[PDB]
């Protein structure tokens, strides 16, 4: 799966990215990582989609197999980076698929690219409501140079949700091991700022200039009150749908890749039929 890893200069930065360069009919599937991890989170999903689609995964500034400190940037800049990679690659039409807070990039990308280029989106496990106290606390911890690691640990607890989930544990404990405070502290500032300025992922989506089909596929939070704000949002908005995947962790791309794949294919086929 590292047979597909590339690197390129993007404005000021060398960014790594996955591209299987599959010669096939569009749309390209653009898999967008959350904060302080990289394309490795997608290694099982990429396998599900490899045969039939062109699959691109950009890594954000300072992210990759060798993380590095970089100057401060936000989702605005993640969006420009992603488009610049698509331009360099000649990719025209694409279906963006995001993980968690990679969603802020996805929804701004939909605005920027417009519905012709980006006609649909799939958002995975992304907190739809404004920060509850435990999560609000997590962010404040991430921002703290003394307590960022404690922040990440509390988040790992929430994400694993009491499961001995060997693939996810490996991703959190090994694949994110090289990320430091420069990343984690930034993710805290950006995510906090994102909800502050946009209200919520739902408010930001509802506010798109040109709304279009978006599906939220998620395994957590598992409580019925969270399902309820998804169903209420979907009752109000013909373009919004959701699917509870019932996977153990915050990482359906890792733990139920075959289920995440089928929703991606469904949206990719709807696009092919216009
Ligand atoms: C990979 C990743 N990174 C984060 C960093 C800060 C806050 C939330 C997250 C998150 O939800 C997620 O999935
Ligand atoms: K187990
Ligand atoms: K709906």
């Amino acid at each position: 799966t590292d047979t597909y890893l590339h690197e390129t200069l993007v404005f000021d930065n060398k960014l790594s990215y996955i591209d299987n360069q599959r010669d096939t009919d569009g749309p390209a599937i653009l898999l967008l990582p959350g904060w302080c991890h990289d394309h490795r989170v997608y290694k099982y999903l990429i396998q599900e989609l490899d045969a039939d689609f062109r699959v691109i995964v950009p890594n954000w500034r300072g992210h990759g197999l060798s993380p590095s400190e970089v100057p401060d940037f936000g989702y605005q800049e993640q969006v420009k980076d992603a488009l610049e990679i698509l331009d360099q690659l000649g990719v025209e039409t694409f279906l963006p698929v995001s993980h968690s807070h990679g969603g802020w990039v996805l929804v701004e990308l939909l605005e920027q690219a417009g519905p012709e280029r980006a006609p649909r989106g799939i958002i995975m496990d992304w907190l739809m409501w404004a920060p509850k106290p435990d999560f609000a606390k997590s962010l404040t911890l991430l921002k703290d140079p003394e307590r960022w690691r404690e922040g990440t640990h509390g988040l790992f607890d929430v994400w694993l949700d009491g499961h001995d989930e060997k693939r996810v544990r490996h991703h959190l404990l090994e694949e994110m091991a090289d990320y430091g405070y420069d990343c984690w502290g930034r993710s805290g500032r950006v995510i906090e700022d994102a909800y502050g300025r946009n209200g919520s992922p739902m408010q930001m989506m509802a506010n798109l200039t040109k709304t279009r089909p978006i599906r939220h596929i998620f395994s957590q939070p598992t409580e019925p009150e969270y399902e309820k704000i998804n169903s209420d949002f979907a009752e109000q908005h013909p373009w919004f749908s959701y699917a509870k995947l019932g996977g153990p962790t915050h990482f359906p791309a890792i733990d139920v890749p075959d289920r995440a794949a089928v929703h991606i294919r469904e949206f990719a086929t709807a696009i092919r039929q216009g």
